[PDB]
């Protein structure tokens, strides 16, 4: 009558931050100090072609920021591991002196999130991924908590989860979420444990609501110490689904 390990809240908060916006975030945030939250930003699919985000992203982000259970994630995609990782590189590095190119020390992420990482072993995949944690670990202004994401967005090679804080290692459909047997889908992963995963769910039907949705929470959290989950088939990244704050109270559960 429990519901079994806790996780953190993780959100890939791509909408656009127009005042006003980020408030359903901020709200559940506010309500809730015991819970920690993972929040990706992505101002454009990375930190933009210049030194600081627009002015929206420079207010907003700051009132993310100032509170002490959000940890703010860079979002820096890698094509597979085929881009470039000088190009990768500098998108961290981008991030990281957003404090000081600013001058305003809550303009700043704790980590990166490193979309597209692939599925398949290869060697020198995963040496290009260990190089990009180096980075990340070793970069002025991503810290303390230096923080480092994969999104393969399926299962990857279980060698590349060491290299990562967490692997989003679910991003789909709740529809493909059940095809696979929910929370089973986990277990098939070997060298893992809970603490280095996140899964992401959406399209979520809206029926799956009140102890229904309490159930798919505590299945998730017992295979996975990040989770995201909502009821938007459309926009589910740029939007609050509509049980958003039911959600949010049951990962503070
Ligand atoms: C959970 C997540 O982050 N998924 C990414 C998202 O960041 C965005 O990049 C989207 C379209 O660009 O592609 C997905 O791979
Ligand atoms: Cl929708």
């Amino acid at each position: 009558h429990m519901m079994g390990p806790k996780s953190k809240v993780f959100v890939p908060l791509y909408v656009y931050p127009a005042p006003g916006a980020w408030d359903p975030l901020e709200d559940v945030i506010s309500k809730h100090p015991d819970v920690n939250f993972t929040v990706v930003i992505n101002p454009g699919s990375g930190p933009g072609p210049e030194a600081l985000p627009d002015g929206n992203y420079t207010r907003e982000i700051p009132k993310l920021a100032s509170y002490e259970n959000v940890r703010l994630l860079g979002y820096v995609a890698t094509t597979y591991a085929k881009r470039n990782i000088s190009e990768v590189r500098r998108d961290i590095e981008t991030y990281a002196a957003w404090p000081t190119q600013s001058s305003n020390a809550n303009l700043a992420v704790r980590g990166i999130f490193f979309d597209e990482t692939p599925q398949q072993y290869d060697a020198d995949i995963l040496a290009y991924l260990r190089e990009l944690t180096d980075v990340v670990k070793g970069t002025s202004g991503l810290g303390p908590d230096h923080y480092v994401v994969h999104n393969p967005g399926a299962i990857p090679d279980s060698r590349y989860l060491s290299t990562a804080d967490s692997t989003v290692v679910f991003e789909a459909t709740y529809a493909t979420f059940q095809e696979r047997h929910g929370a089973e889908l986990f277990d098939t992963i070997p060298d893992s444990h809970r603490d280095q995963l996140c899964a992401v769910i959406h399209s979520v039907p809206t029926s799956v609501e009140g102890s229904d949705l309490r159930g798919l929470v505590k299945q998730v959290r017992q295979v996975a110490d990040e989770i995201f989950i909502t009821h938007l088939e459309t926009d589910y990244y740029a939007g609050f689904g509509g049980q958003w704050s039911e959600f949010v109270d049951l990962m503070a559960s």
